[PDB]
């Protein structure tokens, strides 16, 4: 029932997200150089750097929030995929699969143990 065990829980989980190759292209903000026209479709860009700092500064309530902004990572690449099966969205779909897997615990203890606190 810690209420704030969430949060290291998400800093893992991000670490995990760091190392899998798939996670390449979401790292950083998106290049407009590279893609220009990419805020004339996405209106709210997102990348784990800014998850990871909006963490690391204390801008996380709950990982609801934070689980909100990966979400957007994933929304965002389906948005600006030409294809289905372009590579950029292909690796946006496994690593979705694989935050998925994992923050699911994270949401369910922190919810759990709120519902405790408020008894
Ligand atoms: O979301 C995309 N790029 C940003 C993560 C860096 C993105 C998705 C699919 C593509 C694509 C780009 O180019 C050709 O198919």
């Amino acid at each position: 029932y810690d209420i704030q065990a969430w949060k290291k829980q998400c800093e893992e989980l991000l670490n995990l997200i760091f190392q899998c190759e798939d996670s390449e292209p979401f790292r950083q903000p998106v290049d407009l150089l590279e893609y220009p026209d990419y805020r004339d479709i996405i209106d709210t860009p997102m990348d784990f750097a800014t998850v990871r700092e909006t963490l690391e500064a204390g801008n996380y309530e709950s990982p609801m929030e934070l689980c909100k902004d990966v979400r957007l990572i994933f929304s965002n690449s389906k948005a600006y995929t030409p294809s289905k099966r372009s590579r950029i969205y292909s690796m946006s779909l496994r690593l979705s699969a694989f935050f998925e897997e994992h923050i699911s615990s994270v949401l369910s203890d922190y919810k759990s143990a709120l519902r405790f606190h408020k008894r």
